């Protein structure tokens, strides 16, 4: 990453680079590891970007997706900030030098640390993390459509289930139980989720 | 986190980001987790107190009531304080800025080093510890009524339980066993717990 | 805590309040973790001191004679000091306030570095151990009277079962079974524990 | 490795000398090992480069094709730069020299140092991650034209063998199984793989 | 302990406290215990030397006996500098003092940083060490006359089992079995222990 | 250690104690377990050295054998360089000296980090490493001769048995099972072993 000793780059860490690929190994593409990821890449470079991505084993129909969703936001760089060299002077950016394709280390640490800062970092995360959404949303095996209360199911259980439902990809009266259902509605409009979950306690 | 090196940003680590999501995995809404969560977010900036609430995977109805709870004082924060820009100033943080949806961490930086210091950081995080509190006694499963000595039970472990179940929701005596009971009567009023305890070993 | 950079604050790290949570969960209130204890809140303010003892999930019974011995102990420095503002000079603190009740972490921060200093974070560690002694005398299963030296236990092995019942808390040869306590007889006085433990192999 | 403080030594952490070899342990010379070894790797001198590699304990086979691959660069940098001493001067590192054969710490701290650079960690790690994907590709068990879609296989499962298979290494379509392969004919060309996923579900 | 930063004091760490606590649980006076209690105790003040030894769980009858060890080095300081106070000036350290008993942090603080220094750390770890010897010794199991080599052992297990006991507490010769025994007398004298184990491979 | 801050004297921490001792314990004198020792002890002190070996809890004879070979080398540094003091002058380090063994930390310290530096803890190491590689040879259980090809082996499977013998003691054709001794004299001479390894997979 780059961080403040004046900005320097520093080494991502086995710490950091451990958590990563255990968090993909147990959760895989839950909606959770996205905050997760963006929390561990902190600071980086596209480098290390590039280098958690590359350190994940499995999950390769995903990050081919991946890469197809950075490919589009490249093109829309490049159609935004066409790329135009005098030496020893910094160049611009292009799509693939953002992915750190065809960017160095020193170059990327260039436009990081300069004044006015590139944060070619941000801007390569932000295109990760959308790429990145678009999986969770497919692999989310379950329609909020189908997340219904069950008869003896408690109400805390089922809104668990809905709203985990509903990060990845009235409802939630309607697809409760009779018995809840008939509780709910005479509360009437404008009852919070706090005093819903009491009333079918 | 903001800490000193000067305040300072500095990345939350990943021990940090690790050992939020397993006390939550471990200890789910038990009262306990609200002064480690306090605890883990020590120097945190909104987008850090975000990230951590943004790690756990499960509990989403609870998030959802959070969210809810956040959403209450944000909108009292803008009745106490309308937010009312000139070049390269300081602007004034609104509901949605101290709870990190429309703040940057430049302008959360900003704030929170400012002199005088605005703590959005402390400001959120009573925010969504006053959420916390309102769900630790929710997901309670005990009333302090149902709470009663057995009769074989040691008197220790019976008051282990009474003041677990009284944290998340002469008492003491009236649900002690008939045996242990007619000790504490024999002891009188102002007697410690300390004494209860010994007489009743 | 409050350590050297300058004396100025640093959060309480994720393996300190690890290492504090997971000794109380394995030796409950055995007598060596009171050492343990003092060590980890080496340095610690009273926000510390609350913040390891609140992490604590079970020993609710404990935790409340602690609170009973600190009230006491806080009854006690308002007796000795009476706490009597001029703008943005120090206060005198009262003993809510060296409990952590009544004071931020500011104040405190301004007592513990202040030249002379107020350790108001040693004088509230002192009445946390002098309660947590209390509690570990009483916890304490056995009499050192019950312990005696079985036919075919090894010395050794009673010795550490004396010493260990004794601290959380001769006659250690009264209690020594016949074919020892003839061997130490003969010893006469002024043997050395090393010289009987010896004699008895 | 080398990191800033000015450019200064230091040594190669226990973590670091952990992970490597227990990601080596578990995962062998799957692909993923290299962008790991890379960024554990990050500032390294040719003797942590070594000592990264000595200390694996299997797969000597593999080590000894590395050495050979090695070698094959070494003569090549011969080949491109000859080496030609002065007292207390510089001397050219020879092929050898960046594999960390015959030049000693303070020579290569010296090179790594110097003003220009010569990197020879850099260029050192480039022959080994060269010699290391020659072995990723030898050691993969399954070619790509066996990747095919069984008939109740998943079209997501098969495609994480497709990219697995392929990293270690439209036919994507002709390998898919009969139901699938025609719903992807009807998609017709220019579809993504997102799409493709999509239609297959 | 006390180290650069100037000399100044640090907090006992948490890794190094677990550490210690748990080499003596598996351990326990195992003769290799004493050098790891030497290095976890690096920089020590009498202080963390009397934490270290207080967060041991078990094995009183020993830590009784190691009292006794340093009360006896305590009279013999006494002996040998008896302790003679002026405002604000640094006074001498008596037996006591060195062992923590009678001396704050602050007092030893002063004597370990003070020009020219007064080791207490080290004046106390010695005695501590030599305590601990004694216990080791004690808790050997067995003497070195009863290591014979079993007619189906391997010479190799034989002198591992030998110089172990040793440690703890042409010998190696007359206790080897008679087929190893007569190889090692056709060597000679002054044959060194890698030619005689070699010899009897 | 002595690193970089000035070269100053560091604790060996819990990390690279712990990380030593267990290697041994899993590894033994697995050849690779030299590598490790040499990178743990990296900028070690002679005191650093001989704490890391005497942790060690078995391998007595084997730590006997290093002894011996220490000697052999301590006695051949006075044999090169026999030491000849000077009120506050640096004296010079005799075979014992660099041992540890008759040198103080402080001595050491001063050695080390003199101008021209005398590097007591390499030319120790050194001996250290030339006794490591001994043992590491004397405990190989089998020689290279018993290394050959079984009629079902992969080849590859043999070749990691034939390099990890070799590593710690067109033979590799010799020992070949027929079938891929027949398509390895085919290649020819002068063919690398990935080519070999290729042709008989
Ligand atoms: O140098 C790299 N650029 C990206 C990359 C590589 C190819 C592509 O089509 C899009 C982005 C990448 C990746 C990568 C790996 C998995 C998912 C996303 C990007 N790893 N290394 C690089
Ligand atoms: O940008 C964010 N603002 C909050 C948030 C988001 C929505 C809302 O109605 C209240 C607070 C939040 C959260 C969040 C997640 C779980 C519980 C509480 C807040 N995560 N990210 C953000
Ligand atoms: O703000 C606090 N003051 C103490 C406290 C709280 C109440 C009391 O009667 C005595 C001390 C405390 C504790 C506490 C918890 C368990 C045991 C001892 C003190 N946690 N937070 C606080
Ligand atoms: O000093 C060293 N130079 C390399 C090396 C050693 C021999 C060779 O033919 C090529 C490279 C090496 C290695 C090594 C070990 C395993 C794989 C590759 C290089 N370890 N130490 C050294
Ligand atoms: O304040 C202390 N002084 C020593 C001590 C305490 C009593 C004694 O007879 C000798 C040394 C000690 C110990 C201690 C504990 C176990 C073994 C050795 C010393 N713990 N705290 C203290
Ligand atoms: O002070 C010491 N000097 C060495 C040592 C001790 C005796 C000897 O004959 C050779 C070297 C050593 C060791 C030691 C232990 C195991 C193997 C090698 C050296 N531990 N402490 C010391």
């Amino acid at each position: 990453p780059i961080v403040q000793n004046q900005m320097v780059h520093q080494c991502i860490s086995p710490r950091t680079l451990n958590a990563w690929v255990k968090v993909v190994e147990e959760k895989a593409f839950s909606p959770e590891v996205i905050p997760m990821f963006s929390a561990l890449s902190c600071g980086a470079t596209p480098q290390d970007l590039n280098t958690m991505l590359n350190t994940v084993g499995g999950h390769q129909a995903a990050m081919q997706m991946l890469k197809e969703t950075i490919n589009e936001e490249a093109a829309e760089w490049d159609r935004l900030h066409p790329v135009h060299i005098a030496p020893g002077q910094m160049r611009e950016p292009r799509g693939s030098d953002i992915a750190g394709t065809t960017s160095t280390l020193q170059e990327q640490i260039g436009w990081m640390t300069h004044n006015p800062p590139i944060p070619v970092g941000e801007i390569y995360k932000r295109w990760i993390i959308l790429g990145l959404n678009k999986i969770v949303r497919m692999y989310s095996p379950t329609s909020i459509l189908d997340i219904r209360q069950g008869p003896k199911e408690p109400f805390r259980d089922y809104v668990d289930r809905f709203y985990k439902t509903l990060r990845a990809e009235t409802l939630l009266v309607q697809n409760a139980n009779p018995d809840c259902k008939t509780i709910l509605k005479a509360l009437g409009p404008g009852a919070t989720l706090e005093e819903m979950m009491t009333a079918c306690q």
